[PDB]
């Protein structure tokens, strides 16, 4: 395919505000308004020799849909693609200003008595768009699993999954369908729902036209080419950095009194205001800012926290304040109780609505991942109406609601993940902050970023003036899809892979690699070194030496030997993960690693113990306030200081792989921790000891000190002497150029091994094929036949898609006909004293030996513990019947229930797809009755 018709256009709007500062933010226009611009870029991907007319030159004859306001060029061009009948992709921020474009496509379809599909990811947003489209268009139709009404329609709204099935099933409506409109296309990078999007598209007919709707996305021109490649047709892209109601961006430093406009409505980076801000460098800070905003009247606020545990402590500490808005509570309680009575009664009690309602009263709440879907949409409507003024809410919203604005306040600048404490990304920042600002209802949206760490200009420039995450494919070959590939005709797995966006992105990367591997092949074949033959043998010998003593380190540093040493004060040589030398330090303590985020986790012998060390070589700006206990993942920003930087004393966690050597020395370690100078004094002792051994600290001899006398060990040391001989005995007896000719050849060798690894990434769809090949090799040993056609067992999967592992579950059926009180062991596969949990584990490892036999991933415990015993006895007791009792048996939020209830249940119950093991199909309808009625009519529409 071919790229053409590229152009940028400028556009500018008018709004004036001083906001949260002392001065007016922008140089003012006479009206009291402010002239602000935004750019809007377009290009098209065209098929070879396609007769194209430049979209700028186009004139629409017949306005399908007509609009009251002046359209924007980001809109106006998309609409001319649609009217040229040329697929178009639009990314802009969720002003949902995109809607204008969709509305046009629809109306254009129905004007032509054609049919057109509108897909969103989620059943709910299907209803919301449905109601919206219904009110404007009439013959609209809704297809969820949940709801399905007037399908004999011309405008059909369906979940993305619906469509997937329909393309796989009878391409039925499809025949009359002109345009398919994908909302929230950026969801395709999701590791989960992200394959649905890709698959679906891939399936679709080269003859249907597309309208893609995205949030802003860096490279989307890679997306259109793909469409232009696989549905052989023109695809336009339409991007804008437009912001519906401009944003302002403050840092609130944590000593906490002054507040600094850091990025403007341009976005001009207020560099000076910033460096002022960093200079003025944590519970109560938040209250100060909470009160401040209700007082400064930037009225409703989402206070983003990254954990559930934070949103709950911080929403209640502001439940002291706005217990007012209570002449408003003289109205609130009523639509809030439009609910609790709609409940089952026993499931209407409990610490559920308890608490909550003062916060409701006090114009406040929290935001789940733990509440109830109605508990949260009452809130969402409480937020819609602004009855709640501060919701202490979490990163993650229902994918994705509509939310009140004016005020967005990050409680932080960092995110955990077990545990990197890492900076918010460019991407994360745009989404979360994207919530501040309301159309018309706000002359500006406000972003306030509680910072608490010295942070470089280019770091924050990346975070506050960054871009959104790449759309990168999330495709991969799952079984219950391979089968469906196999069965229905015309459509090979091998056709899917070659057609995936994934293999596409990979296809583009290859000329990229080539240009550099060809750029590196000029440079390795550019460095020529004298007596290369003589240098080499010398270079290799020194490297063989390098490699053996590494083997030695691995022994010493091993927990069988090391641990018996290493008392507080032990001197240790730190090179963490091999790249961060922090030199000598002293042991504070150590501990068996306790991986809490993952129960069934396995660690190396070296990675299995965590060591605390005082080092004094720590870069001074390292946010050492961030590293957590016995968690040797050192946050980005925590580095050792290099030649000519300032240092400090810190206590860091390491693994035994971070240890370069154990000294034969112990200094004094205060058991009084790092308490008020205690770690600094040790810092002075390290300074002393490091000054007392400039050359180095005497290392413990493995043999004379550590009683290490393995036969295997000694032979290693012997090899070392053997080399050290041949090496010394080399005619680079101080060759006067030894450091010059080594350096010259080492660069040659470094570039050589690097040209190898880019020679490998290069040349290799041919990557995805193996899992395909290997999944069939697994599959044939089971349910598909050996010529790769679907047999019986591949009926006991292929139709599923909601598989809690479709193959361990298909295999337990044709084997284990249990009782009634014990088969709640589906908790073991769908949640992520008398036990039949060995029947799945004896069956798994065999299945997992196959997955090992067909050369896929791993059997060993990780496949066997892939199916979790953790909450196996909890969901087990629920099979015997209170809602309030079961919640006393462990520690999982009451929102984990309506998911896993509908996730352990929806696993047991879609077995639609036409009959039979009798004893199953009956004792299991019972299995479905003993849990549904305990929280009966799930029921949740709006």
């Amino acid at each position: 395919p071919v790229l053409a018709d590229s152009f940028e256009q400028e556009a500018s709007r008018e709004v004036a505000s001083k906001g949260l500062t002392n001065s007016e933010t922008l140089q003012v226009e006479q009206d009291g308004k402010v002239r602000l611009s935004h750019q809007v870029r377009h290009q098209v991907a065209l098929p070879p020799n396609y007769d194209y007319t430049p979209i700028a030159e186009h004139k629409r004859v017949n306005e399908a849909r007509t609009y009251p306001f002046t359209l924007d060029p980001f809109q106006d061009t998309a609409i001319s693609c649609i009217d040229r009948g040329e697929s178009v992709l639009v990314s802009a921020h969720t002003s949902a200003g995109k809607t204008v474009v969709a509305e046009y496509a629809i109306a254009q379809s129905l004007k032509n008595k054609q049919r057109v599909i509108y897909t969103s990811p989620i059943k709910a947003l299907s209803n919301q768009k449905y109601r919206e489209l219904l009110a404007e268009f009439g013959d609209v139709g809704l297809m969820t699993g949940d709801i399905t009404i007037n399908p004999d329609a011309g405008c059909l709204v369906m979940t993305t999954e619906i469509l997937r099935s329909m393309l796989y099933r009878g391409s039925e409506v499809m025949r009359e369908v002109a345009w398919v409109i994908f909302d929230e296309v950026h969801y395709m990078r999701d590791k989960e729902r992200g394959v649905v999007w890709e698959e679906t598209i891939i399936l679709l007919p080269d003859k249907v036209r597309y309208v893609f709707l995205s949030a802003t996305i860096p490279n989307a021109m890679e997306f259109a080419e793909w469409i232009c490649k696989i549905h052989s047709q023109p695809c336009h892209i339409v991007y804008t950095n437009f912001r519906p109601t401009p944003l302002q961006h403050y840092l609130f430093p944590a000593h906490g009194d002054g507040i600094y406009l850091v990025v403007d409505e341009k976005s001009t980076f207020r560099e000076e205001n910033f460096q002022k801000a960093m200079a003025s460098i944590a519970k109560g800070d938040i209250y100060k800012i909470v009160k401040m905003i209700w007082k400064k009247k930037y009225n409703p606020v989402i206070v983003f926290s990254f954990s559930k545990r934070d949103c709950e402590e911080l929403a209640l500490k502001m439940s002291k304040l706005d217990f007012n808005s209570d002449d408003e509570k003289e109205a609130l309680t009523k639509i809030f109780n439009n609910a609790i009575a709609l409940l089952p009664e026993t499931d209407r009690e409990l610490p559920q609505i308890k608490h909550i309602l003062p916060l409701l009263r006090r114009g406040i709440g929290i935001h789940h991942s733990g509440l109830l879907p109605i508990l949260k949409e009452v809130i969402e409507i409480l937020f819609q109406e602004g009855f709640l003024k501060v919701l202490f809410a979490t990163e993650t919203f229902s994918i994705g609601l509509n939310m009140p604005a004016k005020t967005v306040v990050f409680t932080s600048v960092r995110k955990w993940d077990g545990q990197q404490f890492r900076w918010v990304s460019g991407g994360e920042y745009i989404q979360m902050s994207g919530r501040a600002g309301r159309r018309g209802l706000d002359d500006r949206g406000i972003v306030i970023m509680m910072i608490d760490e010295k942070m470089e200009p280019q770091v924050a420039k990346g975070m506050v003036k960054g871009q959104a995450d790449r759309l990168d494919s999330a495709f991969h070959l799952g079984y219950n899809m391979i089968l469906n590939l196999m069965r229905v005709e015309g459509i090979s797995p091998e056709f899917m892979l070659e057609h995936s966006f994934f293999q596409f992105q990979n296809v583009i990367s290859v000329p990229v690699m080539e240009k550099k591997l060809a750029e590196l092949k000029k440079d390795f074949d550019g460095i020529e070194v004298e007596d290369e033959e003589n240098v080499k043998e010398y270079h290799e010998i020194e490297q063989a030496i390098k490699g053996y003593r590494e083997d030695v380190r691995q022994v010493v540093t091993h927990p069988a030997n090391a641990l018996s040493f290493l008392q507080p004060g032990r001197l240790v040589e730190i090179s963490v993960n091999g790249k961060d030398n922090y030199g000598w330090g002293a042991v504070v303590d150590f501990a068996k690693r306790i991986n809490k985020r993952n129960p069934s986790a396995v660690y190396t012998d070296h990675e299995s113990y965590i060591v605390n060390v005082v080092v004094n070589t720590m870069y001074i700006d390292s946010p050492v306030n961030l590293l957590k206990p016995f968690n040797p993942t050192l946050p980005e920003g925590i580095r050792p200081a290099e030649e000519g930087e300032k240092s400090i004393c810190a206590v860091i966690p390491i693994t035994l792989d971070s240890i370069k050597s154990i000294g034969n020395l112990r200094l004094y370690m205060p058991k009084d921790i790092r308490a008020s100078g205690q770690k600094e004094t040790v810092g002075k002792s390290l300074r002393e000891v490091n000054r007392r051994f400039p050359d180095g600290i005497p290392v413990l001899d493995p043999v004379k000190n550590m009683k290490i006398e393995d036969e295997d060990f000694l032979k290693l040391m012997k090899k070392i002497d053997v080399l050290n001989t041949k090496l010394s005995s080399n005619p680079l007896t101080n060759s006067m150029r030894l450091e010059e000719l080594y350096g010259k050849y080492s660069r040659k060798h470094d570039l050589h091994e690097d040209m190898k690894q880019l020679k490998r990434k290069i040349s290799e769809a041919v990557i995805q094929l193996d899992d395909l090949r290997r999944r069939k090799r697994v599959l044939r040993r089971l349910g598909f036949c050996t010529p790769n056609d679907i047999i019986e067992l591949k009926g006991r999967v292929a139709c599923e898609i909601s598989s809690g592992d479709e193959l361990l579950l298909t295999e337990l059926i044709f084997n284990g006909n249990f009782n009634e009180l014990k088969p709640e062991q589906a908790a073991a596969l769908l949640s992520c004293l008398a036990e039949p949990l060995k029947a799945m584990r004896e069956i798994a490892a065999k299945i997992a030996k196959i997955m090992k036999d067909s050369k896929i991933e791993v059997v060993e415990k990780d496949y066997v513990e892939s199916f979790r015993h953790e909450l196996m006895e909890v969901v087990y007791e629920w099979c015997r019947g209170t809602f309030t009792q079961i919640c006393k048996m462990t520690d999982v939020y009451e929102g984990s229930l309506i998911r896993m209830f509908k996730r352990l249940e929806e696993l047991v119950k879609e077995l639609d797809v036409a009959t039979i093991n009798s004893s199953l199909k009956e004792k299991m309808e019972a299995v479905l009755k003993l849990i549904h009625r305990d929280i009966v009519s799930a029921g949740s529409l709006y």
